[PDB]
């Protein structure tokens, strides 16, 4: 019964390509969870172990998990936000559709006049979402949730999406009752997710002691500007006012002191 962070990181798979960085603050007082989405295209000086060499260079944060795994990207997300970091988890592609099936499916709404499909571009996965409010299968769920229009604008859909499956992931996980049902759950995704915290016949109750939390999830979005890299490449930097705003949020939820000034790994315009 304590306020705990955690990082969760989606992965093309434990190396590969971070996909997503949502930091997840749970609070069973209060009953609140907050999910803020941090901009895989932020500028920031990254930091690992000292046997590493990307250690002190200015990187895109989608980097400190392609050079040094999740060790690295949980370092780099404590420097950007000033907050030490709980704990982690991964999950790969296989894992989310595994995840979706083994909480009943959820329902989404494509808002466009079109079905969403990534098959043209990605044909391993074939499924599709019609336009409309309807219940959604994990196949169809990762595929809603990876849809990238390839514009300056793709990741700012993409993410709100990602955040929602997530969310709705979370609700169909507060209304179990059973400790059987969260077992199977973790049996469901055992091979494709891996995380810090224990995981036992020890630990599956544990968990339900917080699922308090889930009664009320807010959701956000860390964002800037969008510039441009020699190479034709987008990053952002971070006006300071939104990153700030930002540590004093999570700080708040997880209990702690609202800061006076601005600690940061990230690279602001000043």
């Amino acid at each position: 019964t304590k306020s705990f962070s955690i990082l969760l990181m989606g992965v093309d798979t434990w190396e590969g390509n971070s996909d997503s960085m949502i930091l997840v603050t749970v609070n069973p007082e209060t009953k609140k969870t907050t999910m803020t989405s941090l901009e895989r295209d932020i500028l920031i000086t990254l930091s690992g172990p000292k046997n590493n060499d990307m250690n002190g260079a200015e990187a895109k944060l989608n980097a400190a998990y392609a050079a040094g795994g999740a060790q690295m990207a949980i370092m780099t997300v404590q420097d950007l936000l000033n907050i030490t970091i709980d704990n982690y988890v991964q999950i790969n592609m296989q894992g989310l559709i595994d995840l979706v099936d083994a909480v009943g499916g959820i329902t989404v709404t494509n808002e466009f006049d079109f079905p969403i499909s990534i098959a043209d571009n990605e044909p391993e996965y074939q499924a599709t979402v019609a336009p409309g409010t309807h219940k959604v299968n994990g196949e169809q769920a990762l595929v809603y949730a990876r849809m990238r229009y390839d514009d300056p604008e793709g990741d700012y859909g993409r993410q709100k999406r990602q955040r929602e499956v997530i969310q709705k992931v979370l609700k169909k996980i507060l209304a179990l009752d059973s400790i059987s049902s969260y077992r199977k759950i973790l049996s469901a995704v055992s091979g494709n997710m891996q995380t810090n915290i224990e995981i036992s016949s020890n630990t599956i109750p544990g968990l339900l002691g917080y699922r308090d939390a889930l009664k009320t999830i807010k959701t956000y979005q860390l964002k800037g500007e969008d510039a441009t890299l020699s190479d034709g490449g987008s990053y952002q930097i971070v006006t300071s006012d939104h990153l700030l705003e930002t540590q004093n949020r999570i700080r708040g939820e997880l209990g702690l002191r609202k800061v006076t000034q601005l600690k940061t790994s990230a690279t602001v315009y000043e």
